[PDB]
């Protein structure tokens, strides 16, 4: 059964727990709704167009779905190292 | 980073945008067993599979995800909304 | 299609029937979270640390974190699902 447990460490591998950025507040947050402190709004639909203005050397930090993927998404296409706070 | 975009891909490719459907109005597809659309329970969904038409495309936790699939083995083209 | 019905298939060979659970009541549900009547208290944080507590033949209902518990259960070789 290496299915599943391939699948959920992937799934898992996709979140930063809430304790790793807590030892950072190095990580940059990205709140990617639809308009928490030291979060840069951005949302995902703007994102994209958006993904000049943002320092590779950082680690992003994604949270809300689907909407928080689709920006994970696009942050991991692009060469950035991201996750989305779980 | 293959892996994951591998799954994020895959994952997202089976939502539609909820802006889409009501755009459109797509058969949407009320799968919970518990507007202007039809109720399609998923417990019950593979038996009233006939009824589907295989020329629509239909928008449906787990039931969400069981009935998608079901829709999507018969052969169908579905989604579920986001 | 077929990534997508590889992708369900596998997601959803992770939980359980909710009525299953409840139905048996070989299965011994773990609340992993840091109610339900007949779990047994066991935040994920210690799951790996009490691996050797379960027993073998007995089917684990886990009640991020809930997947996180289930792979560590799968992994050790437990057979488990996640409390749908």
């Amino acid at each position: 059964n290496d299915k599943k447990i391939e699948l959920l460490t992937t799934y898992l591998s996709l979140y930063i727990d809430h304790h790793t950025v807590l030892a950072d507040m190095k990580y940059v947050v990205l709140d990617v709704r639809n308009a928490i402190k030291g979060a840069i709004a951005m949302p995902a639909k703007d994102l994209a167009t958006r993904i000049g203005e943002l320092d590779p050397a950082k680690t992003y930090v994604v949270y809300d779905t689907t909407l928080g993927k689709t920006a994970l998404l696009v942050l991991l296409s692009a060469g950035f190292e991201a996750y989305e706070l779980a």
